[PDB]
């Protein structure tokens, strides 16, 4: 099974609060939508707050310690292993979530979808340099630029090699 991380980063490799864009920057929302269609996405609770509504044709399941906390329309898991147990037949998951979803997944991701803005914001986690002797990048792909994205942004997915 493919575990695939989807994560969104400045210019200077900083990432905004919880892996989600500031002022309702619908850049990387866009892309999640077309690229997890047809397989689960896993979010955690504060992405999803932000989309604030399932994403259809595909299983939407938010990871949180919280277990109290109930989602219309979407599946609630409270750990990686419920995570896998819930995603055990399918072929590919992708990940949305922020720092410590990322460090929870870390060693079982296999892709690595980078969205990367060509702009300067505010942010308080900075997101390394990729090891390219353990990452390829698979392809770089331009972002379009339009009215609701005003700014420069290339997608960089990485495939862990070993």
């Amino acid at each position: 099974m493919i575990v695939s991380f989807m994560v969104a980063m400045d210019e200077n490799r900083v990432i905004g609060k919880d892996n989600n864009l500031p002022w309702r920057l619908p850049s990387e929302l866009q892309y999640v939508k077309k690229t997890t269609m047809g397989h689960p996405l896993i979010m955690g609770r504060k992405n999803y707050e932000a989309i604030g509504r399932p994403l259809p044709g595909r299983r939407n399941i938010i990871v949180t310690r919280n277990e109290g906390y109930h989602v219309e329309g979407c599946e609630v898991a409270h750990s990686v292993e419920e995570v896998f147990e819930l995603c055990k037949n399918e072929e590919e998951i992708f990940i949305f979530g922020g720092a410590q979803i990322y460090d929870l997944f870390l060693p079982y991701v296999d892709k690595l979808y980078i969205t990367k803005i060509h702009h300067a914001f505010e942010g308080d986690t900075f997101f390394p340099e990729m090891d390219m002797t353990n990452w390829k990048e698979v392809f770089v792909e331009k972002g379009l630029t339009d009215e609701k994205n005003p700014y420069t942004y290339y997608y960089h997915v990485y495939e862990k090699q070993q």
